[PDB]
């Protein structure tokens, strides 16, 4: 699994975009994070991603800053976020273009990892590939997962834009 995403460095936030605190799972690069990070100061985020030839990469660029932004290696299906998140602690949680990558059994292993770091009122900005080595989702199995997993919905709906799905989803 990860020596694929691994190889990869050697599916981009599309007007997703106060004290905000903020969790990218799946960070990447910090391609899109990265600017929004430096055009509001507020805005202090905690990225993670399976891959660390990822990792040095976020740390390499420019706009990395060490006091707006932390960033660790972590595998969400089985390593946990709480070792390096706070609980109950981050006000926006953004599986982007993430939860395909990840395999349909493990898939809610992150689910609740990310569940027990996000505040009870704020939610997890969705964004992925849908249907009607990654996998594709129909809303209605996608809404059941965090359902599943304890999450309520507040919004589920494919994008025409292969096919996208921008899904809201609050913690209860
Ligand atoms: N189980 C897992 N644990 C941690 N990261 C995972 C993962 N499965 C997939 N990923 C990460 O999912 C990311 C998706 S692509 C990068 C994020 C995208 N550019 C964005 O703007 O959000 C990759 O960086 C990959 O390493």
């Amino acid at each position: 699994a990860q020596k694929n995403w691994d190889l990869f460095y050697k599916r981009h936030w599309t007007t997703r975009e106060q004290k905000l605190t903020m969790l990218e799972a799946g960070c990447g690069v910090g391609n899109c994070l990265f600017p929004l990070l430096e055009e509001d100061p507020n805005i202090f985020a905690y990225a993670c991603d399976f891959s660390p030839r990822a990792i040095e990469y976020v740390k390499q660029n420019p706009l990395y800053d060490t006091e707006r932004c932390k960033v660790f290696q972590c595998d969400l299906t089985k390593d946990d976020l709480l070792d390096h998140v706070p609980p109950e602690s981050v006000d926006v949680v953004m599986l982007i273009f993430v939860l395909s990558a990840v395999h349909p059994d493990k898939m809610h292993l992150v689910l609740q990892n990310i569940y027990k770091v996000l505040k009870p009122g704020k939610s997890v900005l969705f964004r992925d590939y849908g249907l009607y080595r990654s996998y594709f989702f129909t809303d209605d199995f996608l809404a059941q997962l965090f359902m599943d997993t304890g999450y309520e919905e507040v919004v589920n709906e494919y994008v025409f834009r292969r096919v996208f799905l921008q899904s809201k989803f609050l913690k209860p």
